[PDB]
RNA sequence: UUUU
């Protein structure tokens, strides 16, 4: 079938859309060349659905059969609770999209009367109404990125289609569990999200150990929505279904996967008709937990046909990375052959065709890799790193441009201990943050997917948990990770590492001066920007109130949000 | 204006 159907009304804004960075003289201090940056539109939405829509062609062999049975029997051992409404509602994004029934974000977690009183109807009908196609929207999500090294290959808008806040209330209300239970206890250590970028580097290590001779590689499907075929959904509501749900919960789950899961129509910023999804809505609850399992159960599938002696696989979402026992060059690159080809046959094709690697540090899953740098004393660590050029991008584009959510901040908690991280981000910002001194202001960021509201002062403590005191003292960087991002800046144009150094000593001896959690920021976030590094022991609170329950799993779209870590 |  086709992924969708066009009906000419087209994918409209709702604002005003910038695609160009402003001459910010702060922008220039971050990066020079700003030409280099932009950001989607809606003038490059019709490129992207071309590329979106399509035909679907998928069959199920044995192996496939067989593995989701295998599946089905570890959700069997899952049992989920509804969500009361309180409990939902205080779960939506304080700056979610409003709903066409004359209430927002706000209006819910604040629990108005105008608000409840559509979820609760909302709820009802998914009890009363089991076939209706639900609308949902297509909107462009806004993106920015640095032009391709083609100078003029720009990346198309992405695409997000969401139903009302009522419908995402009532999500909530009957998977919310379900999706932050089910997915591991089918998986087990395959799933991606329960990790911190630590326990990934870890996992993937003691895995690249486990093997006599390992061969790693990923595989990156084309446009993975699309490719999910409204057979792919069913099934993944059948697991769902082993779980123990209480009735009105079983219920809305079966009425959602026909009723918005599956496909329906839509809907543009202007309340026009733009046609039918028929293939995995980029903004529901289920977006994130149905793509692991699909991902997972596909490529398990496949691993099988092709035959990977001792495969263990690491999936998150649509991403996937698997590790197994090498059995030849000539082999394995054959192997992988009848990999793809099993992938494919299951309407799952890639972009590119993968690649087996005999390196750890070069495999390279989720925009980023596990490269390796020394700690104080010197004993080699494992760290999770990646390109840094979106990053920075986004990051000046920010400073330039306030935006609603912090690409920045989220960067620097999940890659503290990156070069880049420590010597430009935290610099850029806190000389700005503690220039306006908004230090307390809590600002947000997103992992995973959910939304966190977070203070900056409290990064030392964030960092040391997920990360460890390693985090504020690795030096000895690999010589590739190291050029890496040497040019990065040379493209953006940004000062040499080196140079922030200085930047450094000045606003880490502001914050010292500044006593509390202030100095305590100074103390271990910039100790790399004194000619006298001082030893840093443990952090009190840091590992004390540390507020958890963050790396459970995935959340990509569903319009999560959580303010705990102060 | 919503956060795959
Ligand atoms: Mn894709
Ligand atoms: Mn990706």
């Amino acid at each position: 079938s086709m992924s969708y159907t066009w009906t000419g009304a087209l994918i409209t804004p709702c604002a005003a859309e910038e695609s160009k960075l402003p001459i910010n003289p702060l922008s220039n201090s971050l990066l020079r060349h700003h030409n280099m940056v932009y950001a989607t539109t809606s003038r490059s939405a019709s490129l992207r659905q071309k590329k979106v829509t399509f035909d679907r062609l998928q069959v199920l062999d044995d192996h496939y059969r067989d593995v989701l049975k295998e599946m089905k029997a570890k959700a069997s051992t899952v049992k989920a609770k509804l969500l009361s409404i309180e409990e939902a509602c205080k779960l939506t994004p304080p700056h979610s999209a409003k709903s066409k029934f004359g209430y927002g974000a706000k209006d819910v977690r604040n629990l108005s009367s105008r608000a409840v009183n559509h979820i609760r109807s909302v709820w009802e009908d998914l009890l009363e109404d089991t076939e209706t196609p639900i609308d949902t929207t297509i909107m462009a999500k806004s993106e920015v990125f640095c032009v391709q090294p083609e100078k003029g290959g720009r990346k198309p808008a992405r695409l997000i289609v969401f139903p009302d806040l009522g419908v995402r209330v009532c999500e909530k209300m009957a998977l919310y569990d379900v999706v932050s239970t089910l997915p591991q206890a089918v998986m087990g250590s395959s799933y991606g999200f329960q990790y911190s970028p630590k326990q990934r580097v870890e996992f993937l290590v003691n895995t690249w150990k486990s093997k006599k001779c390992p061969m790693g590689f990923s595989y990156d499907t084309r446009c993975f929505d699309s490719t999910v075929t409204e057979s792919d959904i069913r099934v993944e509501e059948s697991i769902y279904q082993c779980c123990d749900l209480a009735p009105e919960a079983r219920q809305a789950i079966r009425s959602l996967t026909e009723r918005l899961y599956i496909g329906g129509p839509l809907t543009n910023s202007k309340g026009q008709n733009c046609g039918y999804r028929r293939c995995r809505a980029s903004g529901v609850l289920t977006t994130s937990c149905g793509n692991t399992l699909t991902c997972y159960l596909k490529a398990t599938a496949a691993c099988r046909a092709a035959k990977l002696q001792d495969c263990t696989m690491l999936v998150n979402g649509d991403d996937l990375v698997v590790i197994c026992e090498s059995a030849g060059t000539q082999e394995d690159a054959a192997a992988l052959r009848a990999f793809t080809e099993a992938m494919t046959r299951y309407s799952a094709p890639p972009g590119d065709p993968p690649q087996p690697e005999y390196d750890l540090e070069l495999i390279t899953s989720c925009s980023s890799n596990v490269s390796v740098a020394h700690d104080a004393s010197g004993k080699r660590v494992y760290y999770l790193t990646r390109d840094p050029t979106t990053p920075l991008a986004r990051a000046a584009w920010e400073t330039a441009r306030h935006t609603p959510i912090n690409s920045w901040l989220g960067n620097i908690i999940m890659y503290a201990p990156t070069l880049w991280a420590r010597m430009i981000l935290m610099t850029h910002f806190f000389s700005i943050l503690l220039a306006q001194e908004q230090l307390e202001k809590a600002l947000d960021c997103q992992i995973y997917g959910a939304c966190y509201s977070i203070e900056p002062l409290d990064l030392p403590q964030i960092i040391e948990r997920l990360h460890g005191l390693s985090a504020f003292t690795l030096h000895s960087y690999s010589p590739g990770e190291i050029n890496r991002v040497a040019s990065c800046l040379r493209k953006l144009g940004v000062p040499p590492l080196r140079t922030w150094r200085h930047r450094a000593r000045s606003v880490r001896a502001k914050l010292l001066s500044q006593g509390g959690r202030a100095a305590t920021c100074g103390r271990y976030l910039f100790n790399w920007a004194v000619r006298t590094k001082l030893k840093l022991t443990p952090i009190p609170a840091a590992s004390q109130l540390d507020l958890s329950g963050w790396f459970v799993a995935g959340y990509s779209g569903g319009d999560i949000y959580h303010s705990l870590s102060r």
